[PDB]
DNA sequence: TGAAAAGGTAAAGGAGGTCTTAAGCTCGGCTCAATTTCTCTCTTTATCCTGTTAGATGGTT
């Protein structure tokens, strides 16, 4: 297969330069503009390499790297740190983050490609983020576009179950079995209650839900806009 | 057009986890006698070396 590289950087210009140069080198590149989305993508995709900028918003690059090292699924993924390199203290804190390498900005493209090759020569399953939602399992929270929403455990698990089947209709019996482990024949009415809470937290108008749709006779569907349309929905 | 038939919403109540205090304990620190190691001297043995002037001169079992 083509090696998967995850680039995590809030500088869209650096992110684009890197992505273009890696694609020219034949890799499958994935991009993330912030540390939370980057972490979710790393967990979901298990990329073959992570390039990790230092100064990401809401979550510093060090905390992201440490969390990747704490997850058994990502602990072995090589981390090439992108750093603005200027103070020995960021040096000292990176010395504990478990980074595999550092690359100082500005970098030569050839050096970047050399490091990518060396890390790859050395190395040799749940959707947690789609469009406007990051799910934050560790905190039972959802990032919905740019707002934090606190969820209860059952509401979170229900929303995750729907996210796993984004764009498909999920039957109430499947929700009972997967989230509650209950028999298909138990009362599904309880689910109907908790679904509205998600709408209460997530829809702009709970009476005219746009994203948590009801498929009459079939169940519930989470339909999310593609990332290309997000700019039209945030104002809502 | 009337009528199932499903899907919502707003409660009441419970279930469950998370907080608050009076009772009691026991745990470490602090002091402070009370001592076992340590490290020098200071000896004191433990071990080896050399010499001995009457005369003597072939085995037991």
């Amino acid at each position: 297969m083509k090696p998967r590289i995850l680039v995590i950087d809030d500088d869209s210009a650096i992110l684009e330069l890197v992505a273009v140069n890696l694609e020219m080198s034949g890799y499958d590149v994935r991009k993330a503009e912030d540390g939370i989305k980057g972490q979710a993508l790393a967990v979901q995709l298990v990329p073959d390499l992570i390039m990790l900028d230092l100064m990401l918003p809401r979550v510093d690059g060090f905390t992201v790297c440490q969390r990747l090292r704490r997850d058994e699924r990502t602990a072995e993924i090589p981390v090439l740190m992108l750093t603005a390199l200027g103070q020995t203290q960021d040096k000292v804190e990176g010395f504990n983050a478990g980074a595999d390498d550092y690359l100082t900005k500005p970098f030569e493209v050839e050096e970047m490609l050399a490091r990518v090759r060396a890390l790859l020569q050395r190395t040799d399953s749940e959707i947690l983020s789609y469009g406007p939602l990051t799910l934050i399992p560790e905190r039972f929270e959802a990032i919905w576009f740019n707002r934090t929403v606190k969820l209860t455990h059952l509401e979170f698990e229900l929303l995750h179950c729907l996210l796993q089947r984004h764009g498909q209709t999920v039957a109430p019996s499947e929700i009972l079995k997967e989230v509650w482990g209950y028999d298909p024949d138990d009362d599904i009415e309880t689910i109907r209650v908790h679904i509205r809470h998600l709408r209460t937290k997530l829809e702009p108008d709970p009476r005219h839900p746009r994203y948590i749709k009801t498929v009459y006779g079939a169940g519930y569907c989470l339909e999310l806009p593609a990332e290309t349309e997000l700019h039209q929905h945030a104002d809502q």
